[PDB]
C-alpha cells in the first residue's frame, strides 16, 4: 500500500555533480519525488561558436542523474512549459512497461504529467525522450540522462565485500549531427522545427560532427575539471543514449567496472578501457594513487581529441616514485 | 561409430519462428539431418520499393535457425539449383576445421554437397556463406543465419538452476549497402553479377543504407509482430554476421543475457542493452511482466528508427500498477 | 629498495613474434630493461603501392610486445634520433600516473629519456605515442604496441587451474586514414609534416581507408603466415589503440578469451567472435584440433576482406573426421 510509504522530495543538481544520497539505505522503501522541466534552448557546442537547438531535461546536457535504491518508487513530475514548441515524453530504461513510461508521458507545450514506477533492478540506466516518429532527433539533440538504482546495501566487489565511494561524478557523452552545407559549414536555424529534414539527413550519415562530455567541447576542463585527492575512491557514471563509447582514464584504470552498468553482476577488474554500448549507462570505480592532471576520454582518439570527447581530472596529493619515476629526464 | 547412431530429419521453418525441439535432450547423441536450398531472389527491403538481389539460404533473410544439442552431429545437405547464377558455400562458426566447412562446401549452380560436423561447443553461432574473394558481398546480400547448440541438460542461470523458455524467436539483423548514383538514389540491376563493382564501392564506405530485422523495414510489425503473454518466458536469439549491434527491449530488459552467445559462461543479469559483436549470435531471456506493445530495437536509434532495425512484440494480459502507473495523466 | 633488485636486459623482436620469457616466474621481482628507438619511415601498406609516412617504435607497426610479470619494474630507454622530424613520447596503459608516462617522456629529435614504472596490474595493455595536440595523428600513423604483464604464477582458467601456452603471437591491428583527392586517389607527401592538415580531415570522417594486421594488407600470409601444429596451445594477443575490432579464427574458436585483456578476471569460454574495444589489448587461447589453413580476421568482413584485416595460420598434422567430414563431395 503506497499511501503508507514515506515520500521524500529530491532537488536535482547540474551534471557532472550528483544529488546527495546514501549508499547504504538508512530507511525502508520510499516514494522518491523528482521534478523536471523540459527546456528547448540554443546551445554553443564548440570553440568555433557552432550553435544548435538543444532539447533538455532541466536545462543541461545530459539531464541530471537521479539516485534511488532498489524497490523504491520513483515519481517524476514532468513539465513542458508553453515556451517550448515540441511534444516531448520520457522513457526510463529502469522501468517496466509502457515503453519505459514513454506511452504515458506525452506532453505538448503547456502540459505536465506525473509518472510513478517501481525500481525493481539495481544498476545505472539511461533515460531519454522518445516521441513517436522523432526518437533519434530528440535523443541526439541532448534529451537524455541517467538514473542510478543502488542496491539497498550499496555496491559490492567481485567477492561481495563493500565498495564505498567518496565521490561520484556523472559524465554524459553526446553525439551531435550538425547539418552542413555543400562546402562543409554548419547550418544555423531560428527554430528547432526548421532543422528537422536537414537533421534527418545528417543523422543518416551515421557520422557525428561532434562528440562531447557534458554538452560542449572542453566542458570538463579548466575551472570545470573534475577533482579528487590521492587516496579517494571515485565512481564515474558514464552514459551514451545512442552510440557506443569506450572510456579510458589516462594515467589510471577502472579498478572495478560495470561496463553495462548492472550491479547484480560482478564488476570487471583492472580495466584499461571498457565498452559502453549505445543505449547504456556504465559505472567505473577507481582509487587515485598519483596526483596531477588525468584526461578521461573516449578512446577512439579521433572522437576524443578531434571531435570533443575528453575531460580532465585534477588530483591533489603526494607523488609516489615507487609507481613511476623519470630516471633520466629528456636530454641530448 | 556414427553408423549406429539414430538419425532424425528436421524440417526447417521461416524466421522469426524456430523448428520444434526439446530443451533437455530426451535421447542420446544423434545425427541431425537438415536440407537447405540456396535461392537468389529479388527482395523489396523498404517502403519506397527499393529492390536488391538477395542471396538466401532457404528463401529467407536470415536463413533459418537450426537447433541441436551438444555432441550431436549435424549433417547438412546443401543444394544450389541451376536456376542460380553464383557459386556458394557455407561456414558454420559452430564447427571445427576447414574454414568452418567453407573449404568443403563449394557448389556451383546445379550442384549439391553433404557436410557433417560434430557440435562440440554449446551456444548460438552464426553461419554464413563465404566464397573465396566475395565473402562480404554474399554475407551482406543476406546469406547468413544461425545455429543453436543447446547443452544436453538445457540452459542454466548464473547459479546453475534450470532456465526453461516457453517461446523462442530468431531475429536476424542485416546490414545492406545498396549502391547509389551521384544524387543519392538507389541503383537497380537485372542480375546479381551486374551489381558487383558498385557493391564493393558501397561496402567500402562502411555505411549501410538499411539495417533490418528479418529482411525488410517493418517486417516484425503489424500482423507480423512477435507475440507473448504476461508471465511467459521468452528467449530471443539475435545474430549479426557482419556488424555490431546493441539490442534493447523498449519497456523491458534482458533478464539473462549471453551477449556473445556461449552457454558455458554465466549470463549477464538485468541488462538494459547489450552488445553483440559483428560475426556473433547472442541470446536474451526475458519474462514479460506487463502487457502492451514493446519495441525491440538496435539502440543506435538512428539505425533503429531511420534505417530499419526495429520490430514489435504485442503482449496480452493484465496491467500491474505496482510496477508502473500514470499518477496524473498529461494535462494543462 | 630498487637498487638491490636484479636487472635483466631484454632484446625485443619484430611482431608477430614475441621475445623469450617465462610464463611462471622463476625469479623474484626484477627491473626489466628495454630500449626502443623511434623510426619515422615510409611504409607501403597495400598491393596498389599506397605509401604513408609511418611513425614507429622500433621500426615496426605495431611496436613490439613487451613481456614482464606482475610487480616487476619496467625501465624503458626511449630514443628519438635526430634523423626524425617530430616530437614523440609514450603512454603505457599499464602504468599509473603522469598520463601513463606521457608527461615524462617528451623527446625532440636528438633526445632520449628513461622511464621506470611498476607493473601493478596483470593483463595485456596498449602503449602508444601521445604528444600534446597530435595524439590521434601519431597513433593512427602506427605509433602503438602492447605490453603483457603476466601474473607471477602464469595464466589460469575459469576454475583457476593452469593454462600453459606453447606459442604466442602478437597481432596489432591498425586503422589508417590515408588522405584522398577529389576523385578518391590517395595523396603522397615528401615529409610527415606536409600531411598534417589533410590527415586531420581524413581522420574526421571516422572512416579508415585501410585496416591492417602487422602494418600491411597481406602481411600475415604466404611465407609470413602464423604456424602451429595440431595439439598446440596458442595464445594470440591482439591490440587496437584507436578503434573497435572483433577477432575471429575461421575454422576455430577462442577457447579462453580475455576480450578486454585483464587476467584477474575469468576468461570467456568458447567464443566464436569477441569485441576488443579501441584502446585495448585482448588475448585468446586456442588449442588446434584440425590441420589446414585458418584465416584470422576482424569479423566486420568488409574490414577484413576489403580493407585488409585478415591473416592466416597454417597448421600441420592429422585430419579428424569425427569433428568434420565431407559426406558427399560437391557434384551435379
Ligand atoms: O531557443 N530554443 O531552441
Ligand atoms: O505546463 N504545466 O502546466
Ligand atoms: O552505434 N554506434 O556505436
Ligand atoms: O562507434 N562509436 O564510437
Ligand atoms: O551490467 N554489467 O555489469
Ligand atoms: O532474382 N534473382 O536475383
Ligand atoms: O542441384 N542438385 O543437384
Ligand atoms: O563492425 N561494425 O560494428
Ligand atoms: O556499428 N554498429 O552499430
Ligand atoms: O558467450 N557469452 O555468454
Ligand atoms: O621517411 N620518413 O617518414
Ligand atoms: O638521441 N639520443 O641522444
Ligand atoms: O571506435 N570505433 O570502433
Ligand atoms: O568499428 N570498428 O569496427
Ligand atoms: O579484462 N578482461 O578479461
Ligand atoms: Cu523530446
Ligand atoms: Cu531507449
Ligand atoms: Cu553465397
Ligand atoms: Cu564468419
Ligand atoms: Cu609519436
Ligand atoms: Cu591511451
Amino acid at each position: 500500500d503506497i499511501s503508507t510509504l514515506p515520500r521524500v522530495k529530491v532537488d536535482l543538481v547540474k551534471p557532472p555533480f550528483v544529488h546527495a544520497h546514501d549508499q547504504v539505505a538508512k530507511t525502508g522503501p520510499r516514494v522518491v519525488e523528482f521534478t523536471m522541466t523540459i527546456e528547448e534552448k540554443k546551445l554553443v557546442i564548440d570553440r568555433e561558436g557552432t550553435e544548435i537547438h538543444a532539447m533538455t531535461f532541466n536545462g543541461s546536457v545530459p539531464g541530471p542523474l537521479m539516485v534511488v535504491h532498489e524497490n523504491d518508487y520513483v515519481e517524476l513530475r514532468l513539465i513542458n512549459p508553453d515556451t517550448n514548441t515540441l511534444l516531448h515524453n520520457i522513457d526510463f530504461h529502469a522501468a517496466t512497461g509502457a515503453l519505459g513510461g514513454g506511452a504515458l508521458t506525452q506532453v505538448n507545450p503547456g502540459e505536465e504529467t506525473t509518472l510513478r514506477f517501481k525500481a525493481t533492478k539495481p544498476g545505472v540506466f539511461v533515460y531519454h525522450c522518445a516521441p513517436e516518429g522523432m526518437v533519434p532527433w530528440h535523443v541526439t539533440s541532448g534529451m537524455n540522462g541517467a538514473i542510478m538504482v543502488l542496491p539497498r546495501d550499496g555496491l559490492k566487489d567481485e567477492k561481495g565485500q563493500p565498495l564505498t565511494y567518496d565521490k561520484i561524478y556523472y559524465v554524459g557523452e553526446q553525439d551531435f549531427y550538425v547539418p552542413k552545407d555543400e562546402a562543409g559549414n554548419y547550418k544555423k536555424y531560428e527554430t528547432p522545427g526548421e532543422a528537422y529534414e536537414d537533421a534527418v539527413k545528417a543523422m543518416r550519415t551515421l557520422t557525428p560532427t561532434h562528440i562531447v562530455f557534458n554538452g560542449a567541447v572542453g566542458a570538463l576542463t579548466g575551472d570545470h575539471a573534475l577533482t579528487a585527492a590521492v587516496g579517494e575512491r571515485v565512481l564515474v557514471v558514464h552514459s551514451q543514449a545512442n552510440r557506443d563509447t569506450r572510456p579510458h582514464l589516462i594515467g589510471g584504470h577502472g579498478d572495478y567496472v560495470w561496463a553495462t552498468g548492472k550491479f547484480r553482476n560482478p564488476p570487471d577488474l583492472d580495466q584499461e578501457t571498457w565498452l559502453i554500448p549505445g543505449g547504456t549507462a556504465g559505472a567505473a570505480f577507481y582509487t587515485f594513487r598519483q596526483p596531477g592532471v588525468y584526461a578521461y576520454v573516449n578512446h577512439n582518439l579521433i572522437e576524443a581529441f578531434e571531435l570533443g570527447a575528453a575531460g580532465h581530472f585534477k588530483v591533489t596529493g603526494e607523488w609516489n616514485d615507487d609507481l613511476m619515476t623519470s630516471v633520466v629526464k629528456p636530454a641530448s
